[PDB]
């Protein structure tokens, strides 16, 4: 999609750091990021947790692109990004791999993950290495706060999960 970033109705937690209690996908849709962000694996499998609520609403063309990728490239290293089509979603999308804590994977990547993020101007984005991928969803916003130095709009879909994590800031 060509980009708009129509972004409205954050909260500011930070001088660079936005957050709104938001399915990813609706948001993408008003905002057309330039970035959208996906909470990818290093096969860029997309299935649970955001990664497949944006493939799905790419009617699968993301994950075709995807495997393409992975056909050319090989795998990602967890810590690792790439940036492939936004389709009717954003621009582009930064299909970063956050560790996976429920794999065994090492926490301390997180810190390489949101890295990741500094490459672009502004993204739209959900929390990494939470959710399916085990870690502590508080933890991962501390992360992003001190990892990501760029513009970045946080979206948190559970909106119990939205109010806890906002209110160390506030
Ligand atoms: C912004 O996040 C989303 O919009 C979605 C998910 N977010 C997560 O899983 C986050 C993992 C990290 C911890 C925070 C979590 C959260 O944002 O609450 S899953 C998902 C969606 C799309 C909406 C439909 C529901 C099922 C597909």
């Amino acid at each position: 999609s060509m980009e708009v970033n129509s972004f409205s109705g954050y909260l500011k937690l930070t001088d660079n750091v936005y957050i709104k209690n938001a399915d990813i996908v609706e948001e993408a849709k008003k905002v057309k990021p330039t970035v959208v962000v996906n909470a990818a694996n290093v096969y860029l499998k997309h299935g649970g947790g955001v990664a497949g609520a944006l493939n799905k609403a790419t009617n699968n063309a993301m994950q075709v692109e995807s495997d393409d990728y992975i056909a050319t490239n090989g795998p990602l290293k967890v810590g690792g990004s790439c940036v492939l089509s936004g389709h009717n979603l954003a621009k582009h999308c930064l299909h970063v791999v956050g560790p996976n804590v429920n794999k065994g994977e090492d926490i301390q990547l997180l810190k390489s993950a949101y890295e990741n993020f500094n490459q672009h101007e502004v993204l739209l984005a959900p929390l990494l290495s939470a959710g399916i991928f085990g870690a502590d969803p508080i933890h991962s916003l501390r992360v992003c706060v001190d990892t990501v130095r760029t513009n970045v709009y946080l979206a948190v879909f559970d909106k119990n999960l939205y109010d806890k994590l906002v209110s160390s800031f506030l």
